[PDB]
């Protein structure tokens, strides 16, 4: 019963998340896998949980770095693009998103 009631909360987190793209429901998210944790380590679905967290976590930063870059590159500002694209792939890394990062890299070499 409460088991289930936190993973439902969970996904409905992650779908808003998505779709709003508001960081909020991200930390909610997190909160609640937490909350799993705590009550089952052993529980089957802590990794898959784990894993979609980090998936919205880059999704989210990946969206913010393509605007941020391809902002600054059309205004004539190659220097300050540049370098919010090197955080950024900082940024990725750390997530950990291999996805997250290529597809950075491939919307970089075609912006240049």
């Amino acid at each position: 019963s409460g088991k289930e009631e936190i993973k439902e909360a969970i996904k409905k987190a992650v779908v808003r998340a998505r779709v709003t793209g508001d960081p909020k429901y991200l930390e909610e998210a997190k909160a609640l896998l937490e909350k799993l944790k705590e009550l089952d380590e052993e529980d089957k679905d802590v990794e898959k949980f784990e894993k979609a967290i980090k998936q919205v976590e880059a999704e989210l930063t990946l969206k913010e770095a393509k605007e941020v870059v391809k902002r600054l590159f059309e205004e004539g500002r190659p220097e300050d693009a540049a370098r919010e694209a090197f955080e950024y792939l900082q940024k990725l890394l750390d997530i950990g998103s291999p996805e997250a990062v290529k597809e950075l890299l491939q919307f970089l070499r075609e912006l240049l």
